[PDB]
């Protein structure tokens, strides 16, 4: 599923993420545009073998099992592939206890070059909320 800007964000509230640890609406409706397009089906490769799934890219070398990254944890306890789904119930979970570990929403890279400091309110004017 490719969510609309609205859509995604009204998704996002209703899963608690709205100043979930201090961030607003828009940081996370800014990383989801960054990292994904708003994908729910995207997937990305990274160099150390690792592989990146979903809506938040998130990775498999510590937070899902796909199978094929050997040294890997599994710390959200989720097949990879549960993170590809329209549902975005598996990945919001998951993200909650990322951005909890310490770092933030630094964790994802998109969002601390492409949202961090930026007005994210705007990736969420004109919505109905
Ligand atoms: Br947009
Ligand atoms: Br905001
Ligand atoms: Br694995
Ligand atoms: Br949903
Ligand atoms: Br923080
Ligand atoms: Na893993």
């Amino acid at each position: 599923k490719v969510f609309g800007r609205c859509e995604l964000a009204a998704a996002m509230k209703r899963h608690g993420l709205d100043n979930y640890r201090g961030y607003s609406l828009g940081n996370w409706v800014c990383a989801a545009k960054f990292e994904s397009n708003f994908n729910t089906q995207a997937t990305n490769r990274n160099t150390d073998g690792s592989t990146d799934y979903g809506i938040l890219q998130i990775n498999s070398r510590w937070w899902c099992n796909d199978g094929r990254t050997p040294g890997s944890r599994n710390l959200c306890n989720i097949p990879c592939s549960a993170l590809l789904s329209s549902d975005i119930t598996a990945s919001v979970n998951c993200a909650k206890k990322i951005v909890s570990d310490g770092n933030g929403m630094n964790a994802w890279v998109a969002w601390r070059n492409r949202c961090k400091g930026t007005d994210v309110q705007a990736w969420i004017r004109g919505c109905r909320l």
